[PDB]
RNA sequence: UUGCACUACGAGUAAAGAUGCUCGUUACGCGCGGCAGGACGAAAAGACCCCGGGACCUUCACUACAACUUGGUAUUGAUGU
């Protein structure tokens, strides 16, 4: 699943860049901790 | 229990062991008490045996299945080597 992240994650990206991740790292670690959101409209709220 | 009935015996004969058929012999009609030789006595659609069917049991008979177990894949991520 692809994510527009909000914090800084080592080995994954800086703020705001969209990146696809292995779908268990998304819903278990980056989404409950608030470090990312989905990529459906935030690319327009980043651009 | 019961097809009948004024239901003898001998030698025969016959589905090959006869109250009932042949040839003889014997026996007045009807009861009561006893005995248990026959009526292949009664009872039980022979348990034996065989044929057909069934059931349960056995196992290195056949096919399955539970259980137990093997790997892949999903749940399932991150980082070094
Ligand atoms: C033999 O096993 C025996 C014979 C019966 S005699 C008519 N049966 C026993 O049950
Ligand atoms: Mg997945
Ligand atoms: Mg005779
Ligand atoms: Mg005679
Ligand atoms: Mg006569
Ligand atoms: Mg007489
Ligand atoms: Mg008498
Ligand atoms: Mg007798
Ligand atoms: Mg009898
Ligand atoms: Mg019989
Ligand atoms: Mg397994
Ligand atoms: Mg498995």
């Amino acid at each position: 699943m692809k994510l527009i992240l909000t914090a800084d994650v080592d080995h994954l990206g800086s703020i705001g860049d969209t990146v696809e991740v292995k779908d268990g790292y998304g819903r278990n670690f980056l989404l409950p901790r608030g470090l990312a959101i989905v990529a459906s409209r935030g690319a327009q709220k980043q651009a």
